[PDB]
């Protein structure tokens, strides 16, 4: 009965308790600090959010963020009737993917070499800065990239 | 002997043994979950796998996606003989590299102000959907970003 | 005193000591190696440097890089008395941000369809990939992505 903390501490040395062990799955809580190089192998798991957008004009936007930081956007729908200058008039861009200086993407216009961007600025408005598009609608695709922070 | 034990065990909480601790280098094996914040001050090293695809009409391709879910791409060579809307001629984007829903990268064409956008679809195809060009090829460059899952 | 050992080896397998746990902050040293999946549900902090260039000709360009691997590049200011090939004729980038191999990003010139591209390559240099640029500057966006190795 003397021995048992130590045949009960040898298990704990193996698994169980709350020792983190180099092999098994486990849980991990609490701010966790790593000074030298780590690596990863396998698969990586950061958080993830997405993020649907009727920026207004027809322009879709579907933004993806991962681990808070980056998040990739992907421009979608058809944009009509705006100024060279102009604030995009629909839905805007929610706190969780809002950028803290402005960002903008460039999107490209489908099947044409005319190109564009919009800035996503910090409030969550988007600034259009693409021609003087007329009220004939032109398609708008093309993949972005923002770090959030 | 019977403090022997002891010795062993004030031994493994220091090194050695299946404990991973504050110090030295060491493997962990296992679906390790982090709840908490955790932070890298080094450097940490998550998979990297690389392609090369000659997309056909005579764009290169090279994509480096690492763990498995973003991946940027880089635009090479020349395209020629394509309509705005055609899906491109050469070697489709491998298993590996497929997205899960259809991603536009938007390309630029070199010592011009014209642009082109093409898009990967989850089946590995490539439709291109810049404007309309001839048998006068013209070099294609540019970065693109997308979320592989 | 020899029942210590283990009221002590006790604590360790708790908290303290060299050992890594389950709970608490803690600090962590070391090549750490892992082989299975990872997951973080809280924040992954990866080392962040940030820099700015003025690459010439009126061309801003703020750098932004985490874990010395993928940067994230905004264009801003205006380019102007530049040919078709140039290599941009301001400030360099920095070592800590130069690409393996060139990498050619994406622009956007504000309030037009007219779009450009810049090649930084690893000696740092910035050729300038966009049509023959007058005297009269044009306003130049858009945020590139490239991985640093």
């Amino acid at each position: 009965t003397i021995n048992d903390d130590l045949e009960a501490i040898n298990s704990e040395l193996t698994s169980g308790g709350n020792v983190v062990h180099k092999t098994g799955d486990e849980t991990i809580a609490g701010k966790k600090t790593f000074t030298g190089n780590v690596e990863v192998n396998g698969s990586l798991t950061l958080p993830v959010q997405t993020l649907t957008v009727e920026a207004g004009n027809g322009l879709q936007l579907q933004l993806t963020k991962k681990n808070n930081d980056l998040v990739i956007v992907r421009f979608f729908g058809s944009v009509s009737n705006i100024q060279k200058g102009w604030n995009m008039s629909g839905t805007w861009v929610d706190r969780p993917f809002r950028p803290a200086a402005v960002q903008s993407l460039v999107g490209h216009f489908a099947g044409r070499d005319t190109s564009f961007h919009i800035d996503i600025n910090p409030n969550g408005s988007i600034t259009w800065w693409g021609a003087n598009i007329d009220k004939t609608p032109i398609a708008t695709r093309g993949n972005g990239s923002y770090f959030i922070k």
